């Protein structure tokens, strides 16, 4: 009883060949990389992308008025800019992106066109990578469309906000589970934010997204990914609040938790950068010295 949230690079490629006309395929490039990586996803989009693949810049879809990293924009905003791309509420959309982890950047977009009332959305199982190594079709050019119109509404269900995530330091009323590199969660490697150190959130369990993920950046199977999260102590039947360091790559706890059954896993939006920057000394567990200490 939920739409899929994976499909095949031989799934896409079919229906390249045989479209459907009631409910028409967009297909999104949402790649995004850290500074340090040097990588420029638009570029990169307009040298080589899926074909008939629109460009969906992450960066063109969240609240630039937040002093926090990668914040949800307003529906309106968020419905423009679909629209603008060619989504309607007719559309099936499917995500990738192209970096070396397979999916990295695109399972945020999926989880926001869900939050904002789009349920018809899936992700390319092993993103472009795949996609290239299957040496499947590819198109060069900017992104471009006709734009659709589309409608937008968010269900506040699909996040966690700071308050919460500071009630349930006491309450531990659902269980945080954080996305980032181990290094960075225990507080012995950088955080890619000039001004934020590492650490975790107290009370917090580290699964890195990688894990989720094959060798070669496929999905596990939801067996594994069971087995994952009851290896890591993380109870499914319980609340399950997903976060990482500006909650992009938490998303990869969410389509896990979905994969195997829990659709309701909320995204703390905020992330570290958030938790960091609205902390007290108490609330940064880091095996990392600060300027302070
Ligand atoms: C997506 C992601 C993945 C991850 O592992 N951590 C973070 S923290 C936000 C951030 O570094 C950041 C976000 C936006 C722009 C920036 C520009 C310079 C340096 C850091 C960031 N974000
Ligand atoms: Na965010
Ligand atoms: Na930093």
């Amino acid at each position: 009883q939920l739409f899929r949230a994976l499909v095949s690079a031989q799934w896409v490629a079919e229906a390249l060949k045989a479209p459907r006309s009631s409910q028409p395929l967009k297909l999104l490039d949402a790649s995004w990389y850290l500074p340090k990586l040097g990588r420029d996803a638009r570029r990169e989009f307009e040298e080589r992308h899926i074909p008939g693949a629109a460009f969906f810049d992450i960066d063109r879809s969240s609240d630039h008025t937040s002093p926090y990293d990668h914040m949800l924009p307003n529906a309106t905003h968020f419905a423009d800019y679909a629209g603008s791309l060619g989504v309607s509420a007719a559309t099936h959309v499917v995500i990738y992106d192209g970096s070396d982890q397979g999916l990295y950047s695109a399972p945020r977009v999926w989880w926001m066109f869900r939050a904002f009332g789009h349920h018809s959305v899936s992700l390319l199982d092993g993103g472009f990578r795949h996609w290239l190594n299957q040496n499947l079709p590819i198109s060069s050019g900017k992104s471009h469309s006709e734009p659709a119109e589309f409608s937008a509404q968010l269900d506040p269900s699909f996040i966690k906000t700071h308050e919460d995530i500071l009630e349930n330091l006491d309450a531990r009323r659902f269980q945080v589970v954080d996305a980032r590199a181990a290094g960075r969660f225990q507080g012995t490697q950088p955080e890619p934010r000039d001004g934020i150190e590492p650490g975790h959130i107290p009370g917090s369990v580290n699964i890195p997204f990688t894990e989720f993920l094959t060798n070669e950046g496929l999905e596990k199977s939801p067996e594994e990914i069971k087995r994952l999260f009851k290896e890591k102590k993380v109870d499914l039947s319980k609340p399950l609040v997903a976060t990482c360091g500006s909650g992009v790559t938490a998303s990869h706890v969410v389509l896990g938790a979905f994969l195997s059954g829990k659709s309701d896993v909320p995204v703390y939006d905020g992330s570290w950068v958030e938790w960091y920057m609205r902390a007290q000394p108490e609330h940064i567990i880091s095996e990392g010295r600060g300027k302070t200490q």
